[PDB]
């Protein structure tokens, strides 16, 4: 039972306990342990152990940046939802990403976000989805965000065309001020629109002020901004320890009808001094200075909302400027499985998973045409094969210059040990094919 954490839902800029209608603001804190990930929501152990620590910082809300979906949670989310506690999840995981500086949206990538999706959308505490994490960063990778709001598009469509209760999925975003506008405005833009926003906001470091960290700025900034918008991150650490008295602010009159709260990074300390426990070598917790700061700030924080009831009584997207803003607003399409799972059957030469691939995509994209597996943001442009995986993609591009070359005598112009001729290629899915 989850009857401590009803479903949270989004109306207008503002998020609402779906049963007693009161605004829901978010009182967080980051919670990963750095598969190659560890899922401490999948090992009750884990859980079980910092859920009772959790509970005493006063949070209602963790940040997790990645579950493995072939294993169970419902032990640990349950245990969450009886201290009424929620879920915000990275669909990605850190070898499974739209990379920034190659960007793509393949079936490799789409097929994680829904075995994520698929594992986790049942939990009434899943707060929302982050179909990304500052993949565009700066000026010269913010063509990487039309793959993202793809991302988020076809994210929607899968929980939408499902049995599942319709989860919101959203974007979670750096603090670069040459993109910071242009990124708000183009994950509202078009017919595409990210459903929440966080910004990992680290301005306010030591003993601040609303005036001077640029909290108020941001706030008149994103006053009016149509989605729900909170600090997905936040915790400077110039002074130690952590006084967390952006705490004050972010739940103060000014600030809470702008922002939906906000998440701490974060609980574990881990070489970079952002925790507010320590695990000890007997795999116990040790709480940190930090914890008792944030602990003492969170229950002082006490926002003014309003009811659902109250409150309810496409727009631009930026231009494309060279150097600054790079985003086409035209998006590529959804990754198609059974379309390049023929490639598969029918391409003569291929290539187990891997460097190499820089190397080998130079190398055979200088003996043969790639347009058809590349995608431009900037332009729009994407190839017939660009949803293909990083492979499948690289064994098209090799089977179009053994058959170039003709020599017809099961040797593929490549030599790496990796490359195997498909004896499947032989055989009579698809005829659609090339």
């Amino acid at each position: 039972s989850f009857e401590k954490t009803p479903a949270i839902k989004i109306v207008g800029n503002k998020f609402f306990d779906s049963e007693s209608g009161e605004q829901f603001f978010i009182k967080g804190i980051a919670y990963q342990l750095q598969t190659s990930y560890i899922d401490a929501l999948a090992d009750p152990k884990i859980c079980l152990r910092d859920i009772p620590f959790l509970k005493m910082l006063g949070v209602n809300t963790l940040r997790v940046y990645a579950i493995d979906p072939t294993k169970s949670h419902d032990i640990c989310m349950e245990a969450l939802s009886a201290e009424g506690m929620y879920v915000l999840l990275d669909l990605s995981e850190p070898d499974i990403s739209i990379n920034r500086e190659n960007p793509s949206w393949d079936v490799h990538i789409f097929e994680r976000y829904k075995s994520v999706i698929d594992a986790m959308s049942s939990f009434p505490n899943l707060l929302g989805y982050f179909a990304g994490n500052e993949v565009t960063n700066d000026h010269t990778n913010t063509f990487a965000s039309p793959f993202v709001k793809a991302a988020i598009r076809d994210a929607k469509e899968y929980i939408s065309h499902s049995n599942h209760r319709k989860i919101p999925v959203g974007y979670s975003t750096n603090d670069d001020a040459m993109t910071r506008d242009n990124l708000a405005r183009y994950f509202v833009c078009g017919d595409v629109k990210a459903d929440f926003y966080g910004i990992n906001m680290y301005e306010w470091c030591g003993y601040s002020t609303y005036g001077t960290s640029g909290y108020r700025e941001r706030t008149k900034e994103f006053e009016g901004y149509p989605i729900p918008v909170f600090f997905s991150e936040f915790g400077c650490n110039l002074v130690r320890p952590r006084p967390f008295t952006e705490v004050s602010a972010l739940y103060g009159n000014k600030m809470s009808s702008v922002w939906s709260g906000g998440l701490a990074y974060m609980y574990f300390e881990e070489e970079n001094e952002y925790g507010v426990v320590k695990i000890n070598d007997n795999d116990g917790v040790d709480i940190l200075p930090d914890f008792k700061n944030l602990k003492k700030e969170f229950a002082k924080a006490d926002p003014k909302g309003i009811t659902e009831e109250e409150y309810l009584t496409s727009v631009e997207c930026p231009h494309i400027a060279v150097g600054v803003w790079e985003a086409n607003e035209k998006l590529p399409e959804t990754p198609d499985r059974s379309k390049c799972a023929c490639l598969d059957e029918i391409l003569p030469c291929e290539i187990v998973p891997f460097g190499k691939y820089e190397e080998y995509f130079s190398y055979l994209c200088s003996k043969v045409d790639c347009s058809d597996i590349l995608a431009n943001g900037k332009t729009g442009e994407y190839g017939e094969f660009s949803d293909c995986s990083v492979e499948q993609k690289l064994s098209l591009q090799l089977s179009k210059l053994y058959c170039k070359i003709g020599a017809n005598d099961r040797h593929c112009p490549l030599n790496d040990k990796n490359v195997y001729f498909n004896l499947e290629s032989l055989q009579p899915c698809k005829n659609v094919f090339d």
